[PDB]
């Protein structure tokens, strides 16, 4: 039919920048996380370059990008693939990797994003809520699914 509509919710975010329930009794998360299968393509939001590229034990495989602003730092955890390669120039909506399970032991798939000034750690980490709230295609700047 030509016409449908349904109230179903909107946002694929489960753990927002802030607090974080899942500690003992105190303790933050230093990012974004969105709900999102094994094999969603993952694009970058801004217009960046690739500067790392790793895996860890606490992550699994983690890209990441530098802004061209000089001072901004991003990173992506939990990925099962890479579209891009350290060196390479990406523009905001460019495929940059492929959404897993590679370091995650609760609560399943999701993307990890990360974004840090002045240098790269949680120490150097800030809120990528209303910087996400900005962008041409908001949270879905992240993701295809
Ligand atoms: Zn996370």
């Amino acid at each position: 039919g030509s016409k449908w509509e349904d109230f179903f919710r909107g946002s694929r975010i489960t753990e927002t920048f802030g607090k974080y329930q899942h500690s003992p009794f105190d303790g933050k998360h230093y990012g974004i996380d969105f709900a999102l299968p094994k094999g969603t393509p993952i694009k970058a939001p801004t217009n960046g370059k690739v500067t790392r590229i790793f895996n860890n034990e606490l992550g699994g495989k983690v890209l990441q990008i530098a802004e061209d602003n000089g001072e901004y730092h991003q990173w992506y955890l939990h990925l099962d693939k890479y579209n891009v390669k350290v060196g390479d120039r990406v523009k905001a909506g460019d495929i940059i990797a492929y959404s897993g399970n590679t370091g995650i032991q609760t609560t399943g798939a999701h993307l990890h994003f990360q974004r840090m000034k002045g240098g790269v750690g949680n120490a150097y980490a800030e809120d990528p809520k209303p910087f996400i709230d900005q962008l041409p295609d908001g949270e879905r700047s992240l993701y295809d699914l």
